[PDB]
């Protein structure tokens, strides 16, 4: 517990900028791109004020838009006065990708009709469309193969407290052996994460904070109306702060909460606000109406394990289900505790042969452990029960392809 | 089965994807079920044997499935997945292994079930070829099929040897197969891939 993230203070003119998003779209061979910014303003409207978007390539600029306030008619009362969408045009756009993570700047401009600047934003922009065809995750038109990771926001001596040097540390180990994904550990990360995801070219899977694994039948509280709202804000938050990131191409409705009516409203939302990336959720057998993509966690290559309510089948056979169309990627597999990892060959022979496997993410990247030190003053690293906490889970904090100094173990 | 089996032509759909012979097949597919279509055993119709896939072929299925809606279709021609069957009906098609053949592939049947698009059921029209000393690998396709709903099994290939009896000087009789009788060019022993000897005495296969 604790003030574990930044605090700063914020300056805004009483006539702001409230909101912006960006989306772009493109025609069937990615030759045109047209990129779509509303910008939406608090404070009192003027007819003097207009909202002008620039879109930079480094050192030039590529494109450039301004109006007026005032958005289209949406119905029968009118349209949205305080919003504007500018559309820009981009010919042969250069592409995001893990593997070439090309970025624009966008320069969202507050200012007079006569030429004084009021305030402005900015973001990186990154164009690549995700969308799932025929069962198949495709990015930029071609079908993803995951090289995923679990990563917790952990440091052996600061906790859960995260610096950008320990960020760009493991984005480098990780792009270094061969990752080119990463699911963030049931729930939003720093905010700086996305931004170093969006420069060197990771896939991201943005998770919402909710975790009810403790509850019996483990939907009790997903399943009660009464806890919607909390919910809803966990996952409206986290989408209205982070869905102008390139790096994130899949929205997680959370972890572990069985499956409740609370996902399938929070599921519809996410689809009707942002259509643009697809939504999975692996609570409640992991196949569920909640979930564009099956995402088991640890189903095997090739045994099944028929549990009573939510089996776990084996993934070539969850494939081909009767009725069954979606792409598979595992949330969890391979788990790394310790001395582990046997039989990843395995999965990866399954993910090459499959098209609809398209592939998954290991549990997990790095081992929380602590560290505390002996009478001597000499530092060891902790694990559960160290503490003197209460009830405990003893060593299995660890299971992580690195040691918590980022000091790789034979299985990576 | 209709009496079609083009197997000789190059390509293999010469005569299946030729108007001009489509008169004579579809003689040999409509008297079949006009003949047959009363009798309860029949569960499924078949357009023939490897004759390539044609358009006569379509227009035979969709024939069928006008006259007789109450039995499905099937077809191996060509990729066993076109549309001319209601059935992915591979030959010899492997359980673990694919053989990527380049107009016709054979998937392995697990790997076949789960392609984008497919929903249809999977029956081997044949395989677990027995000739001779054979059948080695069997209990792999029979875990395949109890595991997997949409697997619903095959047809062996096949039941008795195709062998004939000659007789020696001594008058002593013998089983025969291809080049026996002096025939054109044969097949050699390809004519024996029985369950059963031809007498129906059954090989350890059984
Ligand atoms: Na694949
Ligand atoms: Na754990
Ligand atoms: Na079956
Ligand atoms: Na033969």
């Amino acid at each position: 517990s604790g003030i574990f993230r930044d605090v700063s203070l914020l300056h805004k003119p009483t006539t702001q900028i409230s909101d912006f998003h960006v989306a772009t779209r493109f025609n069937d061979d990615f030759s045109r791109a047209v990129l779509e910014a509303e910008v939406q303003m608090c404070g009192e409207l003027r007819d003097y004020l207009r909202v002008t978007v620039s879109l930079w390539q480094g050192e030039t600029q590529v494109a450039s838009g301004t109006a007026p306030f005032g958005g289209e008619i949406i119905d029968e009362r009118g349209g949205y006065a305080d919003r504007v969408t500018l559309r820009l045009n981009v010919e042969n756009p250069k592409l995001w990708s893990a593997e070439i993570p090309n970025l624009y700047r966008a320069v969202v401009e507050l200012h007079t009709a006569d030429g004084t600047l009021i305030e402005a934003e900015a973001c990186d922009v990154g164009f690549r469309e995700v969308r799932i065809e025929n069962g198949l995750l495709l990015l930029n038109g071609k079908p993803l193969l995951i090289r995923g990771v679990n990563r917790h926001e952990h440091h052996p001596l600061h906790g859960q407290v995260m610096d950008e040097q320990t960020m760009v540390q493991d984005i480098l180990l990780m792009k270094q052996n061969n990752f080119n994904a990463v699911r963030c550990s049931h729930y939003p990360n720093h905010p700086l994460w996305y931004t170093l995801c969006d420069r060197y070219g990771l896939y991201v899977v943005d998770e919402a904070n909710i975790e009810t694994h403790g509850m019996v039948p483990m939907n009790r509280l997903t399943d009660d109306p009464r806890w919607l709202p909390a919910m809803s804000e966990r996952v409206t938050r986290m989408v209205q702060r982070d869905r102008n990131h390139p790096s994130v191409i899949i929205w997680s409705l959370g972890n572990e909460s069985g499956h409740g009516a609370n996902h399938d409203a929070l599921y519809r939302w996410i689809k009707s606000v942002d259509p643009s990336r697809p939504v999975q959720y692996e609570g409640g057998g992991a196949d569920t109406t909640a979930t564009d993509i099956i995402c088991p966690m640890y189903a095997r290559v090739d045994e099944d394990q028929p549990f009573p309510a939510v089996p776990k089948w084996s993934i070539k056979k969850w494939l081909s289900l009767p009725g069954e169309t979606r792409p598979l990627i595992l949330c969890e597999y391979a788990h790394a505790m310790g001395n582990s990892l046997g039989g990843f060959a395995k999965y990866w022979q399954a993910f090459r042969q499959y098209p609809r496997l398209q592939g998954g993410f290991v549990w997990d990247w790095v081992d929380q452990s602590l560290i505390k030190y002996d009478e001597n003053g000499n530092p060891w690293s902790a694990y559960g029960g160290d503490f003197g906490d209460t009830p405990n889970d003893r060593q299995f904090c660890m299971n992580g392809l690195v040691f918590a100094d980022r000091t790789p173990h034979p299985a990576l």
